[PDB]
C-alpha cells in the first residue's frame, strides 16, 4: 500500500496570542518539526518528523516561508496528477481551532493566498483545456457538503432544509442522499460555486459569528476522462474522485465524526476492526482513510506557547496518519 502522506504546517501568531505575549515554542529544520514545553522547559523538546514540516511562521519577504504556492506544488500538485492516472485522492487539513486549516485549503482570493482548494481547480481545468489529443473528452461535476453535529448540508443547495441522509448504497458504498452534484466546464464557474459555497456555511455566536468551529467541509470533484479511438469504437472511461476535507477543530453530538477519526486513525496506524460507521465523516471517508485512494493529510499548528497541549496532541496524531497504509499493471510499450 501507499503510505498516507502527512504535512504539519505553523502559522504566524494570531491575534489572541499577540495578546498575551505568546512566544514561539515550535522550531522546523528539514522534514522534521520540534515543540518545546514551555511549563517544563526542563524537559527534552519532543521531535517528530514528516513527510513536509512547513516553516510559515513569519511572511512571504522571508526566504524561508513556506507560501500557499509550495504547499499546493508539494502535496496537491501530486495529488491531481494521480486523480489524471485514474486514482481517488483525498486531502484533508486537520488541527486545533485557529490552527490555519481554513487558510491552507482555502486560502483567501488575493495577493496569491489562494488555498489548496482553489489551485487544484484552477490546474485542473488549465491542464483539461491543454488537452491536444481530441480523441480524449472530459467532465467535471463538483460537490460540496458541510457536516455540522453529524448533520450533513448540501453547500451548493441552501435551498432546502433536508438533512441529507448518508446511506450504505448496497453494493457501491456510502452517499449522501439527493446531495447535489453539478457539471462545470470552466475554472470560473466551479470558483463561483466554491464562493457561494462558503458563504453558506454554519457560524457561531460563540466564534464571533464566524464559520463555527465545528463545522466540516467537504468538497468533492468527480473527474471523468473519455478516451475514445476511431476503431472498434469503445470510448473508455476513467473516473477519479477528488475529496478536498477542511475539518473543525480538534480542540447526533457535536464533537464525534472528530473523536472517531482520531480512533479511526490511531487503529489503522496500530492494525499496520475499524469504527468507520461510528460516525458520518469517517463513514463518508472509509475510503479514503485504509481503502482505495492515495490520502494526504495537512495538520495546522499555532506557534504559541499557550496552546502547547493541543499542538503536541495534533503532531501525536499525524505522526500516527504517517504509519496508515492505503490499499490501492500495463505492458511494455
Ligand atoms: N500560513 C499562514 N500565513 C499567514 N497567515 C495564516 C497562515 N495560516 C493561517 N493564517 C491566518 O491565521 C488565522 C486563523 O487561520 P484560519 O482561520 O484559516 O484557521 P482555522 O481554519 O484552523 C479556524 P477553525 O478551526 O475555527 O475552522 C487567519 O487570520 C489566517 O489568515
Ligand atoms: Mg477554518
Amino acid at each position: 500500500g501507499a503510505s498516507v502522506k502527512v504535512a504539519v504546517r505553523v502559522r504566524p501568531f494570531n491575534s489572541r496570542e499577540m495578546s498575551r505575549d505568546s512566544k514561539c515554542i515550535i522550531q522546523m529544520s528539514g522534514s522534521t518539526t520540534t515543540i518545546v514545553n514551555p511549563k517544563q522547559p526542563k524537559e527534552t523538546p519532543k521531535s517528530f518528523s514528516f513527510d513536509y514540516s512547513y516553516w510559515s511562521h513569519t511572511s512571504p519577504e522571508d526566504i524561508n516561508y513556506a507560501s500557499q504556492k509550495q504547499v499546493y506544488r508539494d502535496i496537491g500538485e501530486e495529488m491531481l496528477q494521480h486523480a489524471f492516472e485514474g486514482y481517488n485522492v483525498c486531502i484533508f487539513a486537520y488541527g486545533q481551532t485557529g490552527a490555519g486549516k481554513s487558510y491552507t485549503m482555502m486560502g483567501k482570493q488575493e495577493k496569491d493566498q489562494q488555498g489548496i482548494i482553489p489551485q487544484l481547480c484552477e490546474d485542473l481545468f488549465s491542464r483539461i483545456n491543454d488537452t491536444t489529443n481530441d480523441n480524449m473528452s472530459y467532465s467535471v461535476e463538483v460537490s460540496y457538503m458541510e457536516i455540522y453535529c453529524e448533520r450533513v448540508r448540501d453547500l451548493l443547495n441552501p435551498k432546502n432544509k433536508g438533512n441529507l441522509r448518508v446511506r450504505e448504497h448496497p453494493l457501491l458504498g456510502p452517499y449522501v442522499e439527493d446531495l447535489s452534484k453539478l457539471a462545470v466546464t470552466s475554472y470560473n464557474d466551479i470558483q463561483d460555486l466554491m464562493d457561494s459555497g462558503n458563504k453558506a456555511r454554519t457560524v457561531a455566536a460563540t466564534n464571533m459569528n464566524e464559520t463555527s468551529s465545528r463545522s466540516h467541509a467537504v468538497f468533492n470533484i468527480i473527474f471523468t476522462q473519455k478516451r475514445h479511438d476511431a476503431e472498434t469504437n469503445i470510448t473508455t472511461e476513467k473516473v477519479s474522485k477528488i475529496s478536498l476535507v477542511d475539518l473543525a477543530g480538534s480542540e447526533a453530538n457535536i464533537n464525534k465524526s472528530l473523536t472517531t477519526l482520531g480512533k479511526v486513525i490511531s487503529a489503522l496506524a496500530e492494525m499496520d476492526f475499524i469504527p468507520y460507521r461510528d460516525s458520518v465523516l469517517t463513514w463518508l471517508l472509509r475510503e479514503n482513510l485504509g481503502g482505495n485512494s492515495r490520502t494526504a493529510m495537512v495538520a495546522a499548528l499555532s506557534p504559541a506557547d499557550i496552546n502547547y497541549d493541543e499542538t503536541l496532541s495534533t503532531l501525536r496524531y499525524a505522526d500516527r496518519a504517517k504509519q496508515i497504509r492505503n490499499t490501492v499493471h500495463h505492458h511494455h510499450h
